[PDB]
């Protein structure tokens, strides 16, 4: 059985149905235990929460999902009428994410889109998306830059749209950080989470779009 299947089984066995906090804790506990991800709730979850609270988005796009942790984390904060779109190419991960949201009682806040972002971002207009208020870029860091370009080119960003990208500790290729920092179209903030230690545990980049030039 896959890691993601085992994460779901553990939630099913230990978390309280319809309780997002219990789901998040159960995922966090099991992953920290297995040394798969260290205290995601403190390293990335709190930054996710504060960005969402700071900008109060009505429409969020999540690019990338694995076991549904991030989708639950975000959907649990959205106000009535606010919605999360979660786009993921791998149907197994999308299926776990769906079941995790069902278990948490958050399925009515989320639309899961299964497919490649190159195919689906240009079709977001068909989901009644004019522009996005926030984008969370997760897991597949080599997609961050090309996905950002596609969002720009499809007119899905407006002045004030917030991009938040996870796991940007080291430069990679394609280099998302160099693009958003270099461009005068994005105002950027870097977050480094150390937890109680001296070494970075997770790094995130917030890039706020200044509007089309
Ligand atoms: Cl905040
Ligand atoms: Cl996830
Ligand atoms: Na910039």
């Amino acid at each position: 059985d896959t890691k993601e299947q085992r994460i779901l089984r553990y939630v099913q066995q230990h978390a309280k149905p319809g309780d997002p906090q219990s789901v998040l804790e159960a995922i966090d506990t099991y992953c920290t235990q297995k040394e798969w991800a260290m205290n995601v709730g403190d390293a990335k979850g709190q930054i996710m929460d504060e960005v969402i609270q700071e900008h109060n988005p009505s429409l969020v796009l999540e690019l990338g999902a694995y076991c549904g942790y991030s989708a639950v984390r975000m959907a649990r904060l959205l106000s009535p009428g606010a919605r999360l779109l979660t786009m993921e190419k791998n149907p197994d991960y999308a299926a776990i994410t769906q079941q995790m949201l069902n278990f948490a009682g958050l399925q009515d806040k989320v639309t899961i889109l299964i497919g490649a972002s190159q195919d689906l971002i240009p079709q977001l207009k068909k989901y009644d998306v004019d522009t996005l208020d926030m984008v969370f870029l997760d897991h597949w860091k080599d997609r961050y830059l090309p996905d950002t370009i596609l969002l720009e080119e499809c007119g899905l960003l407006r002045k004030g749209t917030v991009l938040l990208a996870d796991n940007v500790i080291v430069p990679g290729t394609p280099d998302f950080l160099a693009y958003v920092r270099g461009s005068s179209s994005f105002e950027c903030t870097h977050y480094s989470s150390y937890l109680e230690y001296m070494k970075v545990v997770d790094g995130l980049e917030k890039a706020v779009y200044k509007g089309p030039s």
